[PDB]
C-alpha cells in the first residue's frame, strides 16, 4: 500500500483469501468492509496518524461512524487482486468524509465505490462535538481542496433519511451476541460486526437468488460487548429492497438503521 | 506464495491487518488458525487439487480435521509480516496430516507450529471410511516420503487423548450461534469458528493477564446453521483447562479441547 503521487490518497492491493468467500465463491460485503477498515487505517498510519491527532488525543476526542454507504458493481472471486483507492475531506464542523474506489486489479474497471460519514465524540461522555479550527487546519494538509466525491451526483442514494421500521417487522433474527473476534483492538464491537447482523435477518432464498448491490447503515449506539441484539427487516419494494433495524434485545433501544438493494442474478 | 525448490511444501507471506489483532495489537489464535487454513487451500490449489482428487469426487469423499494441534512463542504485530510453511504426509490407511511451521520474516525465527490429522468422509452419509491405494499413490508424490514432523518429539503435546469436562463446568457461555460470516463457500460452520466458540468461556481476567500458547481441538460432529452451541471450560491446574462444546439441546458432543496460557 503507498500514497499516491501527490500524497492526497492511499491504494492498496488485496488478493481475496479462501474464507472471505460466500456461496458465490466472491467476497462477502463483509469481507468488503473489512478491506475498506484495513486500507483506511493503513492511511492515517502512513500519515503519522492514530485516525486522531495530538490535540484529540489530549482532549480524549475520537472519530466515530455516523453512516456506511458501499455499492458493489461486482464482487471480486477467490484469488483475484482487488485495489482500493482511498481519501477523506472535511464536511466542515459537522465532521469529516472518507470515500474509496475499488478497481480489478487486472482490467482496472471500476468494480465497487464506499463512502462514510464521521462525526467527533468525547470517548468517556460518549458526547458529539463540532470540529474546532485547529483540528480541521491539522486534517486539511492530507485532504484534496477541490471536492473528490465517490458518489458526485448531486442527490444520490448514499444521503437519504432512513425511516424506523414500524413493528411488526415482516423477519427477524433475535438474541444476536458478539464474541471475542468480533471485537477490535480496544475492545469494541467492530463496525462490521453490525453489517453482518444487519444481513441475518434477510432470508436465506433472497441470499441464495440475489446479490447484494447497495447497502446504507446509520451507527446510532454502540453495542456493549455484554449487550443482546435483535435483527429486523422488512421489504418495501427484479430489485429487491429492505428496510433494517438493529435494537437491544431487552429495552428495545435502537443501534442501528438500514437500507439494502438487491438485483436478481 | 509459492511451492518450495523441491515442490514438497508452500511458503506464504502474510502482512497482519488492523481487524485481525486483539488487545494486545497482537494477531489472535483466530487469526493464525485462518492463515494455516489460507495457505493450506493455496498448497492444494498450486498442485492440481480441489482438497478432493476426481477419483474422491466421484465416490462423493472428502477430508475433514479430526484433531488442531497450534503452539504460539509470539503472535505477530499488527502490520509485521509472517511466513508460513506447509506441508502434508500420509499416516496410512487412517488418514493424512497437515502440519505448518510460522516464522518471522524479518528474523527468520520459528514463532509457532501447527499440526492436524484429516479424515476421509462420505459427503452425503457421513460415514469414516480408510484410504484405499489408489487415493494415496495420486497423494504420495506432493508429499515428502521421509518423515518430517513439526512436532517430532515421540509421544508429545499433540498426541494425548482428551478427557470429557464433568458436569457442572466451571465456566459457560451458553446459546451460541454461527452467523453467515462463519460459514465457508460451501455453507458449512469454518473449523476457526469452533476455536473461538472453545475460548469463549475463558473467563476475560486470564485473557486479560496470560497469553494463549498451546490448543488441541477433537471435531467430533458439525453444527449446522441452525444448531445452537454451549462451550464448557474447567480449570485443570501457567494455567490449563479442558474444554467441551455441546449442542444446547440434547448436549450432543461436537468438540472436546484443553488450552494453556502463560503469564505476560
Ligand atoms: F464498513 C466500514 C468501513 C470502514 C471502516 C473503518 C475505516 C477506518 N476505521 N473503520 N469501518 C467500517
Ligand atoms: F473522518 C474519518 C475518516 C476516517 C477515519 C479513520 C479511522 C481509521 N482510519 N481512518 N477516521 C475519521
Ligand atoms: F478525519 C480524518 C481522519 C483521517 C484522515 C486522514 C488519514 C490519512 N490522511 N487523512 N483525515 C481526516
Ligand atoms: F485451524 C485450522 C482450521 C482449518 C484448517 C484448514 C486447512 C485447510 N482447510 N482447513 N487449517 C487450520
Ligand atoms: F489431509 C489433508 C491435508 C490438507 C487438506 C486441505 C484441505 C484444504 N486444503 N488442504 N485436507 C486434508
Ligand atoms: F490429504 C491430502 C490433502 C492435500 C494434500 C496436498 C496439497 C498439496 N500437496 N499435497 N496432500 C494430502
Amino acid at each position: 500500500g503507498s500514497l499516491t503521487e501527490d500524497g492526497l490518497s492511499y491504494k492498496e492491493k488485496f488478493v481475496v483469501r479462501s474464507y472471505e468467500v460466500g456461496s458465490n465463491k466472491t467476497a462477502t460485503v463483509e469481507t468488503i468492509a473489512n478491506l475498506l477498515q484495513e486500507v483506511g487505517c493503513n492511511h492515517a498510519q502512513s500519515v503519522g496518524f492514530s485516525a486522531t491527532t495530538t490535540t484529540m488525543r489530549k482532549l480524549h476526542l475520537i472519530w466515530v461512524t455516523a453512516r456506511m454507504h458501499i455499492e458493489i458493481y461486482k464482487y471480486p472471486a477467490w484469488g483475484d487482486v482487488v485495489e482500493i483507492e482511498t481519501w477523506c475531506q472535511s464536511e466542515g464542523r459537522i465532521g469529516t468524509r472518507r470515500d474509496w474506489i475499488l478497481k480489478d486489479s487486472v482490467t482496472g474497471e471500476v468494480t465497487g465505490r464506499a463512502t462514510s460519514k464521521w462525526v467527533m465524540m468525547n470517548q468517556d461522555t460518549r458526547r458529539l462535538q463540532k470540529v474546532s479550527d485547529d483540528v480541521r487546519d491539522e486534517y486539511l494538509v492530507f485532504c484534496p481542496q477541490e471536492p473528490r466525491l465517490a458518489f458526485p451526483e448531486e442527490n444520490n442514494r448514499s444521503l437519504k433519511k432512513i425511516p424506523k421500521l414500524e413493528d411488526p417487522a415482516q423477519y427477524s433474527m433475535i438474541g444476536l451476541k458478539p464474541r471475542r473476534a468480533d471485537l477490535d483492538m480496544n475492545q469494541h464491537v467492530n463496525n462490521v460486526t453490525y453489517i453482518g447482523w444487519v444481513l441475518e435477518s434477510i432470508p436465506q432464498e433472497i441470499v441464495d437468488t440475489h446479490e447484494l448491490q447497495v447497502i446504507t447503515l446509520d451507527y446510532r449506539r454502540e453495542c456493549q460487548q455484554d449487550d443482546v441484539v435483535d435483527s429486523l427487516t422488512t421489504t418495501t419494494s427484479n430489485d429487491s429492497q429492505f428496510l433494517h433495524l438493529l435494537r437491544l434485545s431487552g429495552d428495545g433501544q435502537e443501534i442501528n438503521r438500514g437500507t439494502t438493494l438487491w438485483r436478481k442474478k
